[PDB]
């Protein structure tokens, strides 16, 4: 259960810029809400088209598609803005979970103390609105809380993305991750080399991350690719995912070391679409969730470096941004150009 | 003609000074795409392969090519259909080698039942064989009629799953040369004429009966009768975007008591839509999607024409075709290069 979408504030914003037709994109868990919002803005004299693709991040705005079908603006549900040039005015509408993080923290104080006195705290967008309460609670328990601002791919200090842990690159004896799943906590452990404790707000369960098994299974994938002679280097056209210079460099690099290499252009990166190609191994240079989370070895740019022996220590693939001036609001936002 | 003219392609590329090209390919030519790329790269042209699986010239990857800085696009497996293109595009049609005459001779007794004046049609892969099929049928006493088709078609006599314009000519019965049932079925429902399909490989013939198919559609329409919320889908694929027609359908459903929302997609498939509240869908893009579903759609999915029947505006069934305008010329039987 999440907090309700700010229909009124949204409508007001569209009217402010004067918008007659808008495209609404939404993530898996907000399909029913996207239609409610559409039926609402329509009764208010605004033509609405729903984006039928399932959105997975602000790194993939449907501004191009909006343009193509004549929409004045774009409404992006469920995610906050990340620095990207946009072709049509876009209103981001973050989703905030109501579950209490503090309750999950109080249940696990003992485990958190094992982390250290000065600790780095991180969380995902859905709990970012409760980060301040979590910080004050931890401080009242004797911790010094270090929260990093992060870079331009990030919306709020302390927020991590599966492909970006810049807010965690600060000083601390250990890292506390507030949220569910193991992908974020795992990336944090690999990216920072510090001990990580993950606490799931819903179940209140805790997990001490051990990257070992993960790194092992990845090396096994690297080993298999060591025998390959033919590689496919994949990029995605999604605005916040396109890493062409980096892909072109991996191609040049595989060739230098006696491998055949081909740059492959896609939108959604699905191994399923590549089964008929002759490549023996693949390198995905886009969202790292793809290779890190395939009948043939699929790797990240970092792993291909390791495979070619040009890198020794295992590293998590990240999409970094440059410095960020301000922070996004804890509510909707409008962005243009 | 039955091979990728690597050298003819390099020539046309060197001629326009292309340095970086994107190559798209259908499922059956994935390995050919990479061999062509290897060949072009040995000749000073950077090559990128489009990773998506292509299903027709109705889905050119010129925009994507533009997005990654390619100065040209190579479209393998299909011939050109009229559409604006953002970069010079070379179309490399696939031509099957099989000679079709033997299979016609074998079934000459069945072809006779179509009548004296017959309409002859085939798909892209056997198009170069139409001249021979014509000479044979004429040498057997038939009067062969071959329609030019519209701008969505590349050569006279060619049908597409969504376009049977070449068959809208004077003629008693229709002969279809090819394998598979989708095309012959589309012909029968689109022209409401008698269709005889002959497979050039097996020499097997088939008199087409749309009855089964039509009943199945009525059924589907029935299942949507008690639906109130409708999703009306369009695809942003260049040769498939039918925005005006989709909007019209949204307006029509609303005027008739139903709720309807226009949905924009690229690849149209049910899974992406499962989370939406809509009870029924209307696909206003490629007709093969709703008319040839193997079972991926868990909710009733219809074509624009079927909606009109459901709403009670149309009485007889009609095939959802994507029509083009007059075509001034015909594409070559080999590669072609276009730039709009
Ligand atoms: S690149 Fe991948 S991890 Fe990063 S925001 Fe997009 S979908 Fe999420
Ligand atoms: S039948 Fe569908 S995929 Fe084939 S050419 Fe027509 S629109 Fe394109």
């Amino acid at each position: 259960m999440l907090h309700e979408i700010p229909k009124s504030e949204i409508l007001k914003e569209l009217k402010r810029i004067g918008a007659k037709r808008v495209l609404i994109q939404s993530p898996e868990g907000l399909r029913r809400e996207a239609e409610e919002l559409a039926g609402f803005l329509e009764e208010n004299n605004i033509e609405v088209f729903l984006h039928g693709e399932i959105n997975y991040g602000a790194c993939d705005p449907a501004d191009r598609e909006a343009k193509l079908v004549g929409c004045d603006a774009l409404i992006h549900l469920g995610h906050s803005y990340m620095k990207l040039p946009l072709e049509v005015p876009t209103i981001f509408v973050p989703a905030f979970a109501r579950v209490s993080v503090v309750e999950a923290l109080k249940e696990n104080i003992g485990e958190i103390k094992k982390l250290g006195r000065k600790i780095i705290v991180t969380t995902t967008a859905q709990h970012i609105h409760q980060l301040k309460e979590a910080k004050e609670f931890l401080e009242s328990e004797g911790f010094e809380v270090s929260i990093g601002r992060g870079d331009s791919r990030i919306s709020w200090p302390g927020q991590v993305l599966g492909c970006n842990y810049s807010v965690a690159k600060v000083r601390g004896e250990g890292i506390l991750f507030i949220g569910s799943g193991i992908f974020h906590p795992l990336g944090l452990a690999v990216a920072t080399r510090k001990k990580v404790l993950a606490i799931d707000p819903y179940t209140k369960a805790f997990s001490w991350i051990d990257p070992e098994r993960f790194i092992r299974k990845r090396w096994a994938q690297i080993a298999k690719a060591m025998d390959a002679k033919k590689f496919g280097v994949i990029v995605s056209i999604k605005k916040g995912q396109l890493r062409l210079a980096e892909a072109k460099r991996i191609v040049k690099l595989l060739k230098k070391h006696g491998r055949e290499a081909r740059l492959i252009v896609m939108n959604d990166v699905n191994y399923h679409k590549l089964e008929g190609f002759p490549f023996e191994a693949y390198v995905v240079v886009a969202c790292p969730r793809v290779p890190l989370d395939w009948r043939k070895p699929v790797l990240t740019p970092k792993e291909v470096e390791i495979l070619l022996g040009l890198r020794e220590e295992y590293e998590f693939d990240e999409i970094l941004g440059g410095p960020r001036e301000s922070d996004e609001p804890f509510g909707i936002s409008i962005h243009s150009t």
